[PDB]
Order: C-alpha cells, then structure tokens, then sequence
C-alpha cells in the first residue's frame, strides 16, 4: 500500500520478460509446432491452433518461442498476432522491475490509471505498461482478470470453461470456438487458464497427476475411455468431470458437447487425469 508485498512471494524471479500472442493460423486452423527454431521440419513435435492464447518469448530465424504453462514450442511467426490489453488499475500499486517480492520501484501508478497489459500470469503480476513505464504490478491491482476470480481451483475454471461450449457442434479435428472435438475440447479448455496438455486423447492419457479412485475425482478432471471395440486397448475419447456424477464431452452421439452421466457411460475408463495444481 504501496509497499506492502507478501512473504510468499519469492524475493528473487527468473521470469523472462514475454509478451501475449494470440493464434491466427492463417487461412487455416493450425500451424505445426516443434522445439526448435531450426528443425527437422518433418517432425513437428505437434501442432497448436487457431484461437489459442500463448506467450511469447521471442522470434529467431522465422520462428515465434511460445509458451502455455509449462510447455514451450516454436511456431511460424505469421501463426500469431501480438496482444496487448487495455485496462485501469483499482488500487494504488507499484510498477516492479521483475514479479518478486525485491524488485525495484520503476513507477508509481495511482488507482485509477489507464494501462497496457503486455504479459499475464507472471507468477502473481501482470507486465503492464503505464506511461511508458514498463514493469510488472500485482494481479489484483488491475480491474481485468485473464482467468475467473470464482472457483476454489483451477478444476472448477476448467469445468466452468467447457460449459460455455455446451451445444457446439461436434467436428473431428477442431478445437473453437464454435466447433470441436473430444479431444480438442480439453486442450482448449486448458489453454484459457494457461494450462498445457496434448492435442489427442491417447496422449492426454499418459500426463497430469493421476487420480486412481474415481470416488477422488473433482471438477476439472479429465476422463479418458476406451471406445473402439475394433481396437479396445486403444484411448479413442475423452471428457471432463463436472461434478454430481456428470462429465462433458464433444460426442459424436448428438454430434454435439453435452452433458453425459457418468456412471451410465457405457464404455470403459482408461485413466483420470488431474491437469490443474492450485
């Protein structure tokens, strides 16, 4: 007040300064992905898509470096568009030279002021520009929210999210806004709370923390189910617990992302993945 920084934040940072990208894909949907900025082009590691929110931590021979989470990958730099976002800060706060608890002061900012968000979820800080002042200034300083203040977890923003898609048409290979795939779904979902998982449901199978008793299962857990009997060992399908017993899914069946029961789906669980920390 100004001063005023808590004790759980670190005193030291290595959070590189990044900016925001948003996906444009164009002409298409995707835009093949891979882990360096001088390539194997033919392995792609995989593939990210339209719509999709990242950051960016720099350019180099032709590439964008983005991030989601704890992923980072490199994607043509025509894939994205630089974002930046205006706001107003509520409360008087100090514009920080790093997101710690020992940066120091590069502008004070009244409540009150217009600002530019550059780069969000900087562990606790957005990077703003005020003035021409650039630094990082506390989350709940600032009127705009990248991600839902309600919920007790990120869980419960994840379920939340992939209600807002209820009634989107069913399309193999899509991942929004207006269409999707089982699969698709759940990475987008992620995506808005800058969380990374895999594109495909075989492989949102083998990550994030598992959750071996279906009786611990919480909103925001994925589901994955086995549903080829003309290959029954394979992971074909997924969806997202809700809660009351109910996931949500893009399904063929209704061509359509709708509510399903869960106790009543009729084909086998393969694993139940818990993507979502805090």
């Amino acid at each position: 007040g100004p001063g005023m920084l808590s004790i759980l934040l670190s005193a030291s940072s290595s959070y590189q300064t990044q900016t925001i990208g948003r996906l444009t894909t164009p002409g298409t949907n995707l835009v093949k992905a891979y882990k360096s900025s001088n390539p194997d082009l033919a392995r792609n590691c995989y593939w990210l898509y339209f719509d999709y929110y990242v950051h960016i931590l720099g350019y180099e021979n032709g590439f964008a470096h983005v991030r989601i989470g704890t992923e980072d990958c490199w994607i043509s730099k025509d894939s994205l568009e630089e974002i930046t976002i205006p706001t107003q800060s509520v409360t008087e706060a100090n514009i920080y030279s790093e997101p710690s608890r020992t940066g120091t002061i590069v502008r004070y900012v009244p409540a009150n002021s217009q600002v530019t968000i550059l780069d969000f979820n900087c562990d606790g800080f957005y990077r703003i520009n005020y003035r021409g002042y650039i630094g990082y200034i506390l989350e709940d300083a600032l009127q705009y929210k990248w991600k839902q203040i309600d919920g007790a977890n990120d869980g419960e923003r994840a379920a939340n999210l992939v209600k807002t898609k209820l009634g989107c048409k069913y399309i193999l290979g899509m991942s929004g806004p207006d269409t999707y795939d089982c699969s698709g779904l759940m990475q987008w979902a992620y995506n808005r709370l800058d969380i990374f998982m895999h594109r495909t449901a075989d492989v949102q199978d083998l990550h994030g923390q598992l959750i071996e008793d279906a009786q611990d299962i919480l909103p925001g857990d994925i589901i994955t189910f086995r549903t080829d009997s003309d290959n029954p060992m394979l992971v074909t399908h997924v969806g997202m617990y809700v809660g009351n017993g109910q996931f949500i899914h893009a399904s063929t069946n209704g061509y359509v992302v709708k509510y399903q029961d869960f106790y009543k789906y009729p084909y086998p669980v393969s694993t139940i993945r818990r993507y979502w920390t805090k």
